[PDB]
């Protein structure tokens, strides 16, 4: 049985992480949400994996995978989904949307010892986004509708093509996403334990999940969950409180408070900063005094502009999304909802109130 | 014997507090500044107390006071005067003004045995404010001066009377005041035209609650003097404890916290980690106070919350105020004269080297907001990221730059 | 053998350090730069010691140092060449830049011994600047060449000269030179024209301080190579302690602090809690490090106070600073570019990819003040709270936006 792993989107929504990088290598916890995919269908026993990307996304996948197909996409545009047909199969082939993460592998498994076409569908309170899956009276595919406004049922597009789905589903379309997965796996998928060097007077409580070679300096404070990733030096003093996941590498510092965020390989929070409820990519560093804000002052749920459309996030607390090898200068400020541009510049002192391009030299 | 707090003023000058309160319910520590009138006026056994309000708040006071009497005061004119008019007595009664914190209860106790009217009064520093008491050769009342000027001695009215039903014969005889008020001091003047009137010099502490910085007096004042080092609450490992600490029940704190006293922690209230409480912190009730955090001679009043990297000191933060991260306040003026403060329009100074702000109930500070010394915020007020808040602020006012 | 220490220039190129204190007293550690010349002087046993200094600050000088010759410069006429025309001496003496700092002694005990004229030369990486020393076929002196730009080699003038009474013929012979002022250097330069003038060259660490950043430069190898981890003060529980930390008596460092070395903490000092100290930080005397606040590779002049939540990083601080809460220094710039700093008026590289502030004496910034890499802030100014410096800042200015 032949697999195909559909990316080659370019993200847009998922802005401005996608800016760097391809979604595909979206970090949850210390893996790519792609590692995942690969992961599970193994546990098929499926082997033969190719991932359909676009050139100039072509790798990069290459240089981070790894003994699987990289394939092209050509060479109009739309599909749907994909194009499609750049994958090169006889007979059958299980097709999975790049963009998925989903906890077990079970009926994936199930799904390709079936010889009809068989898709797999999933329930979710919000069907009136995402492609709702009508079934006739024996439960077969009638159609897939979308968008559809008038829900038939909440029974959508589970985005796994060769049943209903049991586990965790999440599509990592909007920035927040990213947030969701990770605290999910850091819930699920992983369990105290300290591969790293623990200081006197720190103080760890809850899940705590320290890799290798991550220093965590006197002072510090840890409420869990929390994941801290390979090669971190934490502290001193430091307070990092619930579903802080620090990917790999990541610097905090003395004064630093992180919460409920994401902060991807590399990126330094070294003095006096709070960062909550954000995605920060890699490479950054927050100049000392960067703060973030996580709440309107109304408390009503924070909005973020996604594709040039202002849009809830279902959040009441949402902080700042950073693109990569970003850096702010000191007593930088940052509004909620607010989206920073891979490569900015935040000018000391400034004010970020609204989104920042990528490149922006951002000064008042 | 009956006795009357009167608590019908709207204290505009302790404003911003008493945009969202009574100043009779001004914390002092735990309890609010009437629960030690009552308390004190039932160590002399006096058990019928009424308190003169207006209505609305009338209602608030019932919510709060049990088995008290809440009486309103007439709409049409104000004072004091006008209060005890509303008040309903019967040969004598104790008049108590319900803006004033005494200590001892004992020439209460020892006023109410005479049968001659008699009024209490009190030394202190600066009598140019409050009514001066000018005695005759025999030491009864000739006359109560108002913020005179040129002050005959130290001696004013301390705010507690023991007076006769005929002191609302002399009510309807004076007239309205200068400021469009019933002055019962007016009443009292009359009435020692005379009656013989006895003047009892108070000995303990006294203050009346006039101006918002009085607050943070009487504060430290019953800090150091009602209340001793205790722990009723969780202390975690790596908390450094020095002085007078009370440390009341459900009250949380945590590792890396610094605590040099005198420094009161109310109930239920969440320390650290790694916060930093100086002399003279009161947190009142339910306060959180977090990770680089620091609290210096401040009264921090029911479930306000400074969470974040913030410098709180020589200040007054009212109810449900939430500080954003980075928000700072400066208590110090750069030339170290004395913070001076707006109180009814009127620029004044404060008697302190270092002052912080008085923030109203209900405010929020966005992240990064700096507030300079000196500066009232207005309940309900939200100042924006970023702001530089460098002049005093409305109630419900979004300052944004 | 009579020696003399040239200490008489205006060093403007060291503001703003130089506003309040001569150069001779910028602190190495505890101990003023001149005090180091001295004590290595007398290693050699030199004894009768002269410091050619400028009235006023004549000043100065006097309450800091006896009884070694305080001896001022004379006619409105400047250059190191002037300053040794007030130095009187018969037969030979022992001439010394007054802005030098070098670690051994030995080659000034050697050179004292000779009779002729002879003077020490020293290899630097950077001899574009300097003048460098050309010697002919004997190593003797050929001449000194200022600033060649087409430097023949690696080896320029140390400022260290055993010269005979003839310089001062050779001093009237020479005339004013292209800045105005009365080169000694010229004069030697005429006198090896000749007498045999040997060069002797130097072994250990040399250092000239002439811009300000030469103030950490000089601190940095002192605290690596002149003192020891001891602890004569007082340190609490929970404080963590790493590498070379020197604790001077009377010090207190309070729970929570975290001290990675190199540090000098200077007697007096007041740390902590939850401060963090980091290499290469250097508080010479009396210093307040408060909570969150954290030092990076700095100096902090004596009774300099930095009380919250502040980061200091690659910085020199003067004397009496005090930094309100949340002041910030930048450190770095967002190309990373080396820093520039103007000095006298030319905007120059510092050689540092990392470089903060220059900060003059009796500085106060208000709360959440804002510092730009490279900047200057002269003596006795005031920052406005929320203020960004992005300019040199002038000798008491009132910086408000
Ligand atoms: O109409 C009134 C006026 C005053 N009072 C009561 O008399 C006592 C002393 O009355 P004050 O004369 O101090 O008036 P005030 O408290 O409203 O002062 P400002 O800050 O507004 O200038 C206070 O406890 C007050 O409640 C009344 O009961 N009714
Ligand atoms: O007129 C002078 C000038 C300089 N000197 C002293 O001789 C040595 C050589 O001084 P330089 O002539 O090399 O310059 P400078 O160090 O004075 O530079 P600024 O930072 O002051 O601009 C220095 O230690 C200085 O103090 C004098 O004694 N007299």
């Amino acid at each position: 049985m032949k697999a195909f792993i559909l990316a080659a989107g370019s993200g847009e929504r998922l802005e401005p992480i996608t800016h760097t990088r391809p979604k595909a290598f979206v970090p949850i916890l210390s893996k790519p949400l792609i590692e995942y995919q690969i992961e599970y269908l193994r546990k098929c026993g499926i082997r033969d994996i190719t991932v359909i990307v676009s050139s100039k996304n072509k790798e990069y996948f290459e240089k981070k995978l790894k003994e699987i197909s990289i394939v092209t996409q050509k060479d109009d545009i739309k599909g749907t989904g994909a194009a499609i047909l750049s994958a090169k199969f006889n007979d059958e082939a299980l097709i999975i949307n790049g963009d998925l993460f989903f906890s077990n592998e079970k009926e994936i498994c199930n799904i390709i010892t079936l010889k009809e076409n068989a898709i797999i569908g999933v329930k979710v309170s919000n069907p009136k986004d995402y492609g709702v899956l009508v079934l006739d009276n024996q439960n077969n595919l009638s159609k897939i509708i979308e968008k559809p406004e008038i829900p038939p049922s909440n029974l959508i597009n589970a985005g796994i093509y060769k049943i209903e789905y049991e586990g965790y589903w999440m599509d990592i379309g909007k920035p927040w996403n990213i947030i969701d997965v990770n605290k999910w796996a850091l819930d699920n998928l992983v369990f105290s334990q300290n591969l790293g060097n623990v200081e006197d007077n720190v103080k760890i409580k809850g899940k705590v999940i320290i890799e290798e070679d991550a220093e965590i300096k006197s002072g510090t404070y840890i409420e869990g969950p929390v994941y801290i990733g390979k090669g971190s030096e934490i502290g001193p003093n430091s307070y990092l409180r619930p579903y802080t996941i620090l990917v790999e590498k990541n610097k905090i510092g003395a004064s630093v408070e992180v919460k409920e965020s994401v902060i991807m390989e590399g990126s330094k929070i070294p003095h006096l900063s709070y960062v909550g409820d954000s995605v920060i990519a890699e490479d950054v560093n927050f100049g000392a005094g960067t703060l973030i804000a996580n709440l309107r002052f109304d408390e009503k749920e924070v909005k973020v502009n996604v594709k040039g459309k202002r849009i809830s996030s279902g959040r009441r607390k949402l902080g700042a999304f950073i693109g990569g090898h970003v850096r702010t200068g000191i007593n930088v400020t940052i509004l909620p909802g607010v989206k920073i541009g891979a490569y900015a510049r935040i000018y000391p002192g400034a004010v970020v109130n609204r989104d920042v391009g990528y490149g922006e030299f951002f000064k008042v």
